[PDB]
């Protein structure tokens, strides 16, 4: 490949036949931060098989995301990734069904009835798993991360994949899944980056087989319409049950992979900021009133802005031409992968968000407590001031549910428990760089905390 005058800078690496994969994988955020100050807001690098052109200009997102002339493409590429990662063979129309089923059952009225179930599941797990001693003034010490990610996982899983007559049994099996899930979660980045030793390549195999069996379609009662609907579609289309198993696990990964970790960060920030936790507690003291919790909404967004860091990817279907804010005209070859990293471009942009590495619980609140949606860069409007879900038809179709899960979890935690960090003086764990780009980040080290009934 050779750069043409109208294309953006192409950096092949100092060891040209090794490229930038190694530095990219070690720390993607830092890597992109260094390439930006070297080449500017647009550049091309070869990673894995493909060529990636990173667009780091916040101002160009609106143009790219809304593909006026349909030059870009998400679906085709998405197809390629789930196959290689999960081994799922897409069928004609299954995507359409996912988002069709999501809106019908993960939003509006389907969501209301589902949230009911969540609350029941979320209360059951929290009451039953907290830990007890005959002394009710007895603090219990746990690691905050594993705690939030176990509660959110078990509850979300039972709310979506169903349960049986013996409630306690289900919580037990849900907890067993969680342990295995966490092992797979820990390996996932190095699995996708193909940076694993033989023992781990086999471990990932054992976990995938195990998850296929446990969620097997050849087996409860009362599962979410969301899942019930999809599986049914698959069944009608003639998808073998063995492939249905692989779908169920992919959906498990999507629905439970980020909710827990998000809850962890959101709660940890509240513990590290007395004024923020006061703000939500006072708001919390007044069945289905998620609609009137603006302070908690701001707190969740401010958590997502600080810890959600996915990568927006688009295959260039036919040659794309983008005019930059500055004024250049760049060309993108068909077959190139146009890529956005909203975390660096938008979340940490100090001009869009001043003091960006700081947790400001009221960041998305207006002086009059209203919802704030007016953000600018160099005086210029920004519609995507936070992109923790994606955009277009790649956007997380369960985002409204995920928000219900996280808000509900917080409320119950701050409301009925006394919370304290074991080493409040030690500063917060930073992001594990291994995961940059994979949804919600996970901490570099674990935080101990203690709790008890109020
Ligand atoms: C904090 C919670 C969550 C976060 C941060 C999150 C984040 C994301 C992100 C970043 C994507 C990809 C966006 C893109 O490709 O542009 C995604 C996709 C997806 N998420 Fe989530 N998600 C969450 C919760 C959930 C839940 C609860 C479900 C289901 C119950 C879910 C189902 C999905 C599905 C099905 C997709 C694929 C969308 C598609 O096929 O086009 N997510 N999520
Ligand atoms: C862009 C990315 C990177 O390099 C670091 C961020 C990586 C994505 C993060 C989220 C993700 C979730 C899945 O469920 C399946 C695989 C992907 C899409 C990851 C695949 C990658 C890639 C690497 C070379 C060629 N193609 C894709």
């Amino acid at each position: 490949r050779q750069r043409r005058p109208w294309e953006p800078p192409l950096d092949k690496g100092t060891v040209p036949w090794l490229g930038h994969a190694m530095a990219f994988r070690k720390n993607m955020f830092e890597f992109l931060k260094r390439m930006r100050t070297k080449h500017g807001d647009v550049f091309t690098v070869q990673l894995g098989g493909q060529y990636f052109t990173f667009v780091m200009d916040p101002l160009s997102f609106g143009s790219i995301l809304k593909d006026t002339q349909r030059k870009l493409d998400f679906g085709q590429y998405a197809k390629k990734l789930v196959l290689k990662v999960f081994g799922y063979r897409s069928v004609q129309g299954d995507h359409e069904m996912i988002h069709s089923a999501s809106t019908k059952h993960l939003r509006g009225d389907g969501l209301k009835d589902l949230n009911e179930t969540m609350l029941d599941s979320l209360s059951f797990v929290m009451l039953t798993s907290k830990g007890w001693s005959l002394d009710a003034s007895c603090w219990h010490e746990d690691s905050l991360f594993r705690f939030c990610y176990y509660i959110l996982f078990t509850a979300g899983y039972l709310s979506l994949f169903g349960y049986t007559k013996d409630k306690e049994q289900d919580l037990l099996q849900a907890g067993e899944l969680f342990m295995e899930f966490r092992k797979f979660d820990l390996l996932f980045p190095r699995f996708v980056y193909s940076l694993l030793w033989p023992r781990e390549w086999l471990e990932v195999g054992r976990l995938q087989r195990l998850f296929h069996k446990m969620l097997s379609v050849s087996h409860k009662e009362g599962i979410s319409n969301w899942l019930g609907n999809m599986l049914q579609f698959l069944r009608e289309q003639g998808v073998p049950s063995a492939m249905q198993d692989k779908f169920n696990f992919m959906m498990l990964w999507a629905s439970q992979g980020n909710t827990g970790p998000t809850s962890f960060w959101a709660l940890l920030y509240l513990l590290k900021h007395p004024e923020a936790i006061r703000a939500v507690r006072e708001e919390a003291t007044q069945l289905g009133a998620l609609q009137h919790t603006p302070v908690l909404d701001s707190v969740v967004e401010e958590t997502l802005r600080l810890r959600a860091a996915p990568t927006l990817l688009r295959l260039v279907h036919e040659d794309y031409t983008l005019k930059m804010s500055s004024g250049q005209e760049y060309l993108f070859r068909h077959g190139d992968i146009l890529a956005l990293f909203p975390y660096l471009s938008v979340h940490m942009d100090p001009d869009i968000h001043p003091e960006p590495t700081v947790f400001k619980y009221d960041r998305f609140l207006n002086p009059n407590g209203s919802r704030k949606v007016d953000f600018f860069k160099t005086g210029k409007k920004i519609h995507h001031y936070t992109m923790p879900w994606g955009s277009g038809v790649s956007i997380c179709p369960g985002r409204f549910f995920a928000l219900s899960e996280v808000k509900l979890f917080i409320l119950l935690m701050v409301t009925h428990f006394d919370l304290e960090l074991v080493d409040p003086d030690t500063p917060l764990p930073h992001v594990d760089p291994q995961r940059w780009g994979f949804g919600t980040m996970q901490p570099s080290h674990d935080v101990r905390f203690r709790y008890r009934l109020h």
